[PDB]
């Protein structure tokens, strides 16, 4: 099976799935010195007030912190994005120290972790039938830098023992997600693909300029997470991020001066 191990990481991919080597893969590293200022770009429309999420999985590759999105209740709009995009999950991709983890780069400077908060458009009706499409998700990109703890994040880190291993899951209701976003919502913006197998190009990628502060404690409780299953020999999940691919025939916009 795929991972981030010594012998099925990303560049091994490609055997089992060929659009790893496609036109709109991603991450990308963003160079903020080439990405233009579209005043075409709206404000993002973040409405998270109704969210709902109902659970956390570790799945064996991250964890993904799960919402109902049977109605538009925690919604995306406005951005580069037409149309309206319901939150699905989040989850993160973090390293094995602070000075790598993220999947998107800034010049280069990779962040300890990123957040990636996943959007399917209703025009699709479902999550499996957006993935097929090249407007199919919108995912807003956060970064985190280690410095002062975030709040409202600790929810999160403390219920990560109770999912150490792959297949775990917990009951995780009641948790807002805008905790979790910086104070401003300026962004890049660019047409890519998910990070992870099957890495399909379905994805408009917004990422904020602004990185939030997570606390050396609360990124050393991901690091304590598990790849394996229970029982099974112990591989830390740490360093669960793709590295940047080549742009190609793409730009990147920013909504800012
Ligand atoms: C189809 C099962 N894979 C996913 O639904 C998926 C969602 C988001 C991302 S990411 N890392 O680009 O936000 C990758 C994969
Ligand atoms: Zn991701």
């Amino acid at each position: 099976h795929w991972g981030y191990g010594g012998h099925n990481g990303p560049e091994h991919w490609h055997k089992d799935f060929p659009i790893a080597k496609g036109e709109r893969q991603s991450p990308v590293d963003i160079d903020t010195h080439t990405a233009k200022y579209d005043p075409s770009l709206k404000p993002l429309s973040v409405s998270y007030d109704q969210a709902t999420s109902l659970r956390i999985l570790n799945n064996g590759h991250a964890f993904n912190v799960e919402f109902d999105d049977s109605q538009d209740k925690a919604v995306l709009k406005g951005g580069p994005l037409d149309g309206t995009y319901r939150l699905i999950q989040f989850h993160f991709h973090w390293g094995s120290l602070d000075g790598q983890g993220s999947e998107h780069t800034v010049d280069k400077k990779k962040y300890a972790a990123e957040l990636h908060l996943v959007h399917w458009n209703t025009k699709y009706g479902d999550f499996g039938k957006a993935v097929q499409q090249p407007d199919g998700l919108a995912v807003l990109g956060i970064f985190l830098k280690v410095g002062s703890a975030k709040p409202g994040l600790q929810k999160v880190v403390d219920v990560l023992d109770s999912i150490k291993t792959k297949g775990k899951s917990a009951d995780f209701t009641n948790f807002d997600p805008r905790g979790l976003l910086p104070e401003s919502l300026d962004y890049w913006t660019y047409p890519g693909s998910l990070t992870t197998p099957p890495l399909l190009e379905c994805v408009t990628w917004i990422v904020l300029k602004e990185p939030i502060s997570v606390s050396s404690e609360q990124v050393l409780k991901f690091r304590k997470l598990n790849f394996n299953g229970e029982g099974e020999p112990e591989e830390l999940m740490v360093d669960n991020w793709r590295p940047a691919q080549p742009l190609k025939n793409r730009q990147i916009k920013a909504s800012f001066k």
